[PDB]
């Protein structure tokens, strides 16, 4: 259906300018000084408000398994929540069941999302084990299924953990396929050692989670992953950056040569781990995620600073909350608490408040860290993350001047708690458009279950492999 | 005049793609897979070669006065050499006399460039002293003449040097006018002291120029510049970054918040100061520029790496050589040697060889550091530094695999020496187009004296001031 947005200020990552935008059949058809559309056309008066590209959440775990329980917000509830918060595309993590192949898991996820997602989506495939034959499936996932990104774990001893030798093999094989390599960086062996010790001191509450996974163990894994990537000459992406230490490791590496990217999430940009010490067991348990929120209160402002100067490039949510009932399964042993916090709905609002409202970065840089950088890294650029003729009509009309107190009573998540409870933000979504259709307006959501399309991605993203290709020919 | 570039691979700072480009009347009229062109239109077959935005040399001193003499390459010779090197625009520094009229010097520089320049140009206005009434003239240059950039000096005691009180006053006023504040950062008092001391010892050769201006003095001046800018909350641009020390200061400051931009030049990116110790006085004196080339051999590679990671954003040449006979006006006292080196013609080839051919950055980042970044900072963005419909037709067909050994025996400058003598680079221009007209093709240059237009620029470049505005409203 034809839709005209008039009087708006278009904000892309490279510049801002006034013009109207004309949408038709999921595409941006025209941008220009004034008029040019048929007489019958629904019209939205932006009246000076910002017209920006819909957000791309590079990290979601909507159907994540944890302690035998599935994350609380499914593909429907989850994407509905995303759209209400201004995010029009997600890249969800496929997590294979024990003893299941990668192709079987992809098919399960794909079928699931296709029947419930309210918006467009892509899929990451989590390689939980380097088994004989995995190489063939990966080739099929890249070449035929359209999956260009994969994650390997450095933590979760005896479960998902990959040894240095296996990590070297995986990075090498993945680079050959032109894939984007993601890492969950925490030293699992040392974490296992600390869990035992902490539980021995009689510490059973959530604070035990933070205490068994100190940031020094995250930073160390990040460094080791960067060392491997550097020897292999392949890009490496660090998911869920939660600490000042890990962030500095990445910063230092960037000026050295290694092609390393950093992904902080809403949680680490908007709150901290002091809440693991709440008297209320349920509130504390709701903050349990891995890596954990840093107990150092200076962390959120510091990570935002690094995102502003370019040492960190994209923002995600790591969304995968569990209800109090599900969390309670470990009311006694903190190591039995399902891991995951909310943030898919709050991401763009939280980033705007902590980065733009404070003056650390401007609106153009806001677009880059919420969509454009993500698009260039995962090979979806022009199509997504840019208001331009020919791109997909995933648009948001943002109003920098007002409204937003984050509360569990008004959020879209099905869970009881919210790690950003009480946070008042200045700047939020007014109108959300996906696939050329209005899904959020006048403070209300209007979605269609299953309307979302799966977006396949080609390997060898230029932003990543151009430098890789030169280096392989210059340093042989 | 109509011109079609066919079969090329367009390279912008944000992406690359195959499409033909159609030029008409100084503008890029169409970009696309094919078709839509009149029969009698001159066509160029790119044959898969790179089609990029013409370079922008943010730093030129074509009519610079020094020791009572004028620089060797004037507006005609200088721009001719720039075009031959792939640079289609320069922003030259107007250098006013002893407390004379800024407006009058502007008028003189403008008249010369409009009569001699081969390509479009803009003008910087150097504030050689804060004489009473300078404010009034500055306001006119900005609002009426279209000058949005001004440079202040921290060196040259009793000549151009401004005190901290004056610097503070100038940054504050210039911020008020929304200008881009450039700084020549070296501690003039300490340099004056060391010059005396070095001469007293009997060291009068060019090595004394380097010895009397150690990088510790450039770094301290740079640090102090940023400190003032932080208190005032205004953007600050560091011209001619020549040392690792100075580059590290800027890098640390970027993570802290202050809006600081760094400008390394061809000289510091492609050679070093070991040549000041050359037996050949003439050769050594040819390297005399301030700040001086660093004697540390590791400097060029280091600066290139920080340019690639984003700590330094633009590249200039600082072109303003003097013939040997002119330099020789101080063969018995290095303090009387006219300051200035070559680089305007070599800039893009040198940057390509040190940054892209080594794999530190790819072709898109190359475009950013040679034109686009400069365009955004100086408010010339969409029109310059981008291959898009509506932008000026300043284009270059670049061949990534075609050697070019730089020699004074064949360079376009008029001077006898070349600081890049013997350097063999792998990447040079094949065709250069200015204002939609071919000025370089088949190895031959064809330019029209006085064809270049003066490009006026508006104050308050969004890229710089959006953040400034937020900060002013949040930290009062």
């Amino acid at each position: 259906d034809r839709l005209l947005i008039r009087g708006g200020r278009i904000i892309n990552d490279d510049q801002s300018f006034y013009a109207d935008v004309y949408l038709e059949d999921g595409l941006i058809k025209q941008i220009g000084e004034n008029l040019i559309v048929p007489g019958g056309v629904k019209t939205i008066e932006a009246n000076g408000r910002m017209v920006i590209p819909g957000g791309i959440d590079v990290n979601t775990y909507l159907q994540k398994p944890s302690q035998g329980m599935t994350s609380a917000d499914d593909f429907f509830q989850g994407t509905k929540a995303a759209l209400a918060g201004g995010t029009t595309m997600i890249i969800d993590h496929v997590v294979p069941e024990p003893g299941s192949s990668l192709l079987t898991s992809f098919e399960k996820w794909h079928e699931a999302a296709d029947t419930k997602s309210c918006c467009d989506y892509s899929l990451h495939v989590d390689i939980t084990s380097w088994y004989d034959g995995v190489r063939e499936e990966l080739e099929v996932l890249v070449q035929d299924k359209g999956v260009n990104s994969f994650q390997v774990y450095m933590a979760y001893k005896d479960l998902y953990q990959m040894s240095d030798s296996q990590l070297y093999e995986a990075f090498t094989f993945l680079k050959g396929l032109g894939a984007v390599i993601l890492v969950h960086a925490e030293n699992g062996d040392l974490i296992a050692q600390e869990q035992k010790r902490i539980l021995e001191m009689g510490i059973t509450g959530p604070e035990g989670h933070a205490l068994s996974r100190p940031e020094e163990l995250e930073a160390e894994a990040v460094f080791r992953a960067i060392a491997i990537a550097g020897r292999i000459n392949c890009p490496v992406y660090i998911t869920k950056v939660m600490s000042k230490s890990a962030a500095d490791i990445i910063a230092l590496a960037r000026k050295k040569g290694p092609l390393v990217f950093g992904e902080p999430i809403a949680a680490s940009l908007g709150t901290d781990g002091t809440h693991y010490w709440s008297k209320n067991w349920a509130k504390a348990a709701a903050f349990v995620t891995s890596p954990p929120l840093s107990p150092d209160p200076t962390t959120p402002d510091y990570l935002t600073s690094l995102l502003a100067c370019g040492d960190l490039q994209v923002t995600g949510s790591g969304h995968c909350p569990y209800s109090t009932a599900q969390k309670a399964v470990g009311k006694d042993n903190f190591t039995l608490i399902p891991e995951g916090v909310n943030g898919i709905e709050e991401r763009m609002t939280v980033v705007w408040d902590k980065a733009v409202a404070t003056g650390k970065m401007d609106e153009n840089q806001f677009v880059a860290v919420t969509s454009t950088n993500a698009a260039k890294i995962f090979n979806l650029y022009p199509r997504k993350g840019r208001i331009a003729v020919g791109s997909d009509a995933d648009v948001v009309i943002w109003d920098p001047d007002k409204m937003k107190t984050i509360t569990a009573k008004s959020h879209k998540s099905t869970v009881e708690y919210n790690i950003f409870e009480g946070m008042e933000c200045h700047g939020s979504p007014l109108v959300v458009i996906s696939q050329g259709k209005i899904v959020f307006e006048d403070g209300n959501i209007s979605v269609s279950k299953g309307m979302g399309r799966f977006i396949p991605r080609k390997p060898f993203p230029e932003h990543l492999y151009q430098r890789v290709r030169i280096r392989s020919k210059v340093f042989g």
